[PDB]
């Protein structure tokens, strides 16, 4: 299965990509997760990415999809893969398009996970994640078993450096552009899938199981 | 790990800095301390910086980002670095930033000590150093255990030449109209942090120490 998970900041990407993956095997590429790699390795690449990250803008296209082209490239997708956070605009997606169409793995559906933008900035100012796995968590909607650790490692939780009231708020506002014009190009397309995200996290994943479920 | 402190004038980078050298590791490069090795050494850039710290002027920016670019390519930084008092001019600023694009060694956080500037005189006047390690001390807010010697190696303690009113002042006078540009321009670069420095120095460092989880 070829999938793309699409949301605006906060909405539940990371969290259902985590249950989609261990259920279904695909590889699970957050080009945010990307970024972030490479700005901790500080490579070329995340010297780049930074200084739009930082500030909640956009990375430009050309390195974006450029990053993206060639993670699909790689062998553990040949079953299928679990984009997530990108595309996120209508140039992306259509770069995409003719990425895939060359791989020979068109997009099977787009899950949108819809969450009112006004409940946005709760979920990431109270974000902890974990600076060993990467897992998350929410210090009200789903906190660790031990304060500032992680369950799965007892690795130590951090705040995500974009996660401050003034870039979240930036990502919200570029994002939010960026939304209705992608979710437009996948309903002409007809694969667009729409699920309610502001629920809770089981019940979100369910409806994405009854989907998934029909593409093995 | 890569980071940088600022603050006015005895705000406590000094104080701070030794907490976060001794949990992480990282060197603490002080231009400060430089310039005044440098003096008591007699070196060319001691002398020639002497002038400007004695009357508590800033020494000059070329020289000063001279000897910081060559700090910081020393092995010592590969895992990140702990910058202080430096920079505290725009110029400076966007020197670093090309220094450490070209050392792909970008800031991570600019940590800004706030400290009201009307009881900055007190700290300063009242500060007596190791002349062995350099550790500071404060006749009142935080006295050696016997007075005139250092608690860990017994050495006499002093107090430094420009802690004196009149350069005091003159510090004070400098550096503060070099602060809000300074907070600006990092601002503008998306990783100013802001922290209350005005409390016990562990609920300080307890602030500081909250920013640096996730930090390779
Ligand atoms: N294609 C692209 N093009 C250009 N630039 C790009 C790009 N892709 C990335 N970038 C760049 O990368 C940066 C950010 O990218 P990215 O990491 O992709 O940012 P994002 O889209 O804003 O998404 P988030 O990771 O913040 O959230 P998420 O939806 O995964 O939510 P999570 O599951 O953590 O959940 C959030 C919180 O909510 C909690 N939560 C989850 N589900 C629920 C639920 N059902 N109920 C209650 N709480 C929940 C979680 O525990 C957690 O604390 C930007 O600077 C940007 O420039
Ligand atoms: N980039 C650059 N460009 C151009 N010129 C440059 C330059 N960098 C340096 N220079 C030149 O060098 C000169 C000196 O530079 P520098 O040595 O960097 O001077 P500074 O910026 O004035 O800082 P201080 O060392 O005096 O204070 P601090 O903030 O470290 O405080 P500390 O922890 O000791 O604390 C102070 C006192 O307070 C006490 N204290 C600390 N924390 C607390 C607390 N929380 N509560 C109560 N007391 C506390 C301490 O015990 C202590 O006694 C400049 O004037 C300039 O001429
Ligand atoms: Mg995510
Ligand atoms: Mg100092
Ligand atoms: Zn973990
Ligand atoms: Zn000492």
């Amino acid at each position: 299965m070829n999938l793309v998970l699409m949301g605006l900041p906060g909405a539940g990407k990371g969290t259902q990509g985590e249950r989609i993956v261990e259920d279904y095997g695909i590889p699970h590429i957050s080009t945010g997760d990307m970024f972030r790699a490479a700005m901790k390795e500080e490579t070329p690449l995340g010297l780049e990415a930074k200084s739009y990250i930082d500030k909640g803008e956009l990375v430009p296209d050309e390195v974006t999809i450029g990053i993206v082209k060639e993670r699909l490239g790689k062998d553990d997708c040949e079953r299928g893969f679990l984009l997530d956070g990108f595309p996120r605009t209508v140039a992306q997606a259509e770069a995409l398009e003719e990425i895939l169409e060359e791989y020979g793995k068109p997009i099977d559906y787009v899950i949108n996970i819809e969450v009112d933008k006004d409940v946005l900035m709760e979920r990431l100012t109270g974000r902890r994640i974990c600076s060993v796995c990467g897992t998350t968590y929410h210090l009200v909607f789903n906190p660790p078993k031990t304060p500032g650790i992680c369950d799965k490692d007892g690795g130590e939780l951090y705040q995500r450096a974009d996660d401050n009231e003034e870039t979240v708020s930036k990502r919200l506002e570029v994002n939010m552009k960026q939304t209705q014009p992608l979710l437009d190009f996948y309903s002409e397309k007809g694969y667009l899938v729409n699920v309610n995200g502001q629920r809770d996290i089981q019940d979100v994943y369910a409806d994405v199981k009854d989907l998934l479920g029909g593409l093995k």
